This record gives structure tokens, sequence and C-alpha cells, in this order.
């Protein structure tokens, strides 16, 4: 449903190394849509690993808007692994929590799509 | 200094709480441009606070493309604080869109040029003083 | 072998909640022993989760000594999950392995201490 | 004030490089004492940088005990910078961070850190 989806934008290395390395990428979701606002934003940073068991392996930082007095506890950290179900990255991915990451990788390095979190 | 400029894109909370809280935001740079490619990407996550000396306080994650055997050491973590220079150091009387929008510098001397849009987008250019 | 063993010390919550929650803990290794010195230290922060397949799930920060010009790239971050080889005190006490093949030997004491030895498969 | 202090233990590089690099260290506090229990633990990882304005610069991870369903939101991250009141002798003493929290530490000759922590926030 519309209510559960949030806009994402990011960037990826559109000319990765050819030495066996992964493809670096990152993206952001701000947790506001027309339905809800959690006053927070998550960024995922990680890499795409191609081949027989393709994955996007990430670490993330989730910052909430806080008063100055609460800033010390503004940021959560964690790690999400995505499995699928430029060409490599583009498609629909799910993580270990059941969240859905729908993304288009542009030839130029853009990532654009939607994120639906299974948790809140 | 074209060789040292990179595209950025991100998101922010375009309707922040009115309980005195900051405004959550984040953005990404992939470290490839038409001249150079570090095979890496940084994301910054943090919050904007307006006022007399506008500030964006962030933590960041810098992931390099690695082999699977080196993946354990793929990700650096750190923290940058940005202060505003253009159009001024102050948020200047406008909301989070206007307060965020402009040119900023961090403690390393890197330059963050950003335009914040009414429906949550951040679009700009980043230049790093280190790397 | 000896060359790859390092002293570890840490703390845990010796009176965790009895509401389905895990048990908070953390520990430190400085990567100096009598055979080598990497001029760095890792801390692991996480929780012990009990049951038929007990787990210690952690995130870590590995800081190297750097010059001030390189301090921006001093700290790696990552995550290790430990499973046990062969109360929270008894739960944590023993020998553990992570997804890298590293070995974690620890005694958790009634007063909240963690004392042991770490061997890294990649460090 | 016993009621506001928590036991810490950690390790540090007791033979750092002599090339101007800082001294790596880390420590842990479990947030349980005889008076209070937050069911959480913080680890600080960082480096001591000596000189006339010595500092211990850290990043930290604060993990709370959670149910499995809440584990995704178990761990806070941040950064504290410590200044010393008035590298073994370097580290040993009393330090305060930007929040006014107090870090009291003895550095042992072979790499141990032992002391107390008091947080000005909670
Ligand atoms: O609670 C909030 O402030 C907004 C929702 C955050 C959901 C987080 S983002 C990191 C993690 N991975 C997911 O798929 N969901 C959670
Ligand atoms: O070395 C790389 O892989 C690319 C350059 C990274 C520069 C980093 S991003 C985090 C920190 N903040 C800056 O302004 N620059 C450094
Ligand atoms: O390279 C170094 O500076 C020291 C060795 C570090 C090994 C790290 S600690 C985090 C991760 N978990 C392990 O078991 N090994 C690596
Ligand atoms: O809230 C808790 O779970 C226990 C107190 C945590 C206080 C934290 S530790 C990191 C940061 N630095 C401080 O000096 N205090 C806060």
């Amino acid at each position: 449903n519309a209510e559960s989806r949030y806009v994402l934008t990011g960037r990826y290395d559109s000319a990765p190394a050819t030495d066996g390395s992964g493809t670096a990428l990152g993206w952001t979701v701000a947790w506001k849509n027309n339905y809800r606002n959690a006053h927070s934003a998550t960024t995922w940073s990680g890499q795409y690993v191609g081949g027989a068991e393709a994955r996007i392996n990430t670490q993330w930082l989730l910052t909430s808007g806080t008063t100055e007095a609460n800033a010390w506890k503004s940021t959560l950290v964690g790690h999400d692994t995505f499995t699928k179900v430029e060409a490599g990255i583009t498609g629909t991915w799910y993580n270990q929590l059941g969240s859905t990451f729908i993304v288009t990788a542009g030839a130029d390095g853009a990532l654009t799509g939607t994120y639906e979190s299974a948790v809140g």
C-alpha cells in the first residue's frame, strides 16, 4: 500500500573494478510520506556482490530529529543484507527483516526507488 | 577543481517536529566522477539545526568495494559537523528547506553544496578536502 | 597459536531482564601481544541471546592509532555473530566462534566482569 | 555518589608508535550497579592523542538488551571527545567529555584499563 512506501535516492559506482571486488553504493530514506512522518532518516552504505548468490551487504545509520539535550541518543546503527527476487542492482530486493527495496540503477550512477520497512 | 567534485543526492524531513527537534536528513556520494574513481561510497546521516550558526551534525559510513575475503574491513565510520557559509552562517529566517539549502563546510574543509526541495529531496555537489 | 592470542576484558549485565530480552555486553581487545603490535583496538558491543542455539550478536569498532591528518580514516565498523562451541553467567561463559572463524574464550563473573582471550582469523 | 558510578574495564596499546600517531584504546561499561540497571552496555573505541591539549577521541556503541523482534533498534552510535583534568601516565587520570560525563581510569603497564564512568546524560 501507498502508506507503507517511502522515496529513496542514492548513488552507486557505475564503473566498478574488475578484480573481483564488490560495487560500492549507498542510499537514503527520509521516513516521511503523505501518510506518516517518523521524523527520521536512514542511510545505507555497502556493496553489491554479484554472481550465483547475489547480495547487497550494508551497514546503516538511522538518525532521528531530537532536541539538543537528546542528541546523544539520536542515531541507531545496524546492518542489513538484501537478496533479490547497473542491471545487477536494478530490481526488487528484500532484507533479513522482510523489508522491500525497489531500485533502478541509472547508467550514470543514480539510484532511485522505494523502500518499505517490515519494522517500525 | 573539477576532478575533485562529485554528485550527491539525499533526502530530508520536509515537515520536522515543532518540539524544538532538529531536522533529520541524509545523503550519499559515490566517489566516481569523469576523472577519478575510488570505488567507494559515503553516506552521511544526521540532523540540521537552524539559528544564528546553522549546523548539520552527521555520522557517516564509507564503504569500499572489496573482495569477499576483505569485506570485514570494507567500512569506515566517522562524524562530520557542517557549518554554513552561503548565503550566510545563520539559517536566515526561512524554514528547513531554506535553512538547508546553500553551501557548507565541514571540519576537514570539505565543501557541501546542496539544494533542498519542498518534497524532501537533496541535490548537490560534494568536494572532499581529504582522500 | 600464541602469536595470534590477545587478552580481552569487558563487562556484561549480570542481572538481565526476564522478559524475553537479550543480555547486554561488551569487550575490548588491544592488538598487542608479546609477539606483535598492530597499534589498534577493537571493541564489540552487543547482546547474548539464549536458547538451544545461543548467540552473541555484536557490532564492533576497530580504531587504529593514526596521525591527526589520518584520523578521519582511523575507525572501521562491522558486525560479528558468535555461536558457542560445545543464567547469563553460564550462558556467556565458554568458547565461541564467529563467522570469520575467530575464537572468543570468556569467563563471565557474577559481578559483571568478562575476562578471556581472543584469536582473530583475519587479524 | 557511589550510586552514579559504573565499573569500567578496557585495554590500550602499551607500546604505541613513535611517529606521531595516537594510542589506540577501548573500554566497556555495563550500566548496572548496586542501585540501578539500564540493561545496556557501552563500548568506546578511540585513540589518545598526547601533547599539551591531550585528548581521547572516541566513537561508541551502546547496545540495549532487546527482544529478537526489537533487535534492529538495539544499538546507538555516537562520538565522545575527552579532555583531562588540569602513554600510561598520559592515559591515567580523570577525564571529562563534551557532555560533562566523568571517565576515571588507571592504565596498567601491560595494557589494562580499570576505573569508573559517570554519565551526565541518561
Ligand atoms: O523508526 C523510524 O525512525 C523509521 C523506520 C526505520 C526502519 C529501519 S531502517 C534500518 C532498518 N532496516 C529496515 O529495513 N528497517 C529498519
Ligand atoms: O577515500 C575514498 O574512498 C573517497 C574519499 C572519502 C572522503 C571522506 S567521506 C567521509 C569524510 N568526510 C569528508 O568530507 N571526507 C571524508
Ligand atoms: O587489523 C588489525 O588492526 C587487528 C586485527 C583485527 C581483527 C578484526 S576485530 C573485528 C573483526 N572480528 C574478528 O574476529 N576479526 C576482525
Ligand atoms: O541509557 C543507557 O542505556 C545508559 C546510559 C548511556 C549513557 C551514554 S554512553 C555514550 C554517551 N556518552 C556519555 O557520556 N553518556 C552517553
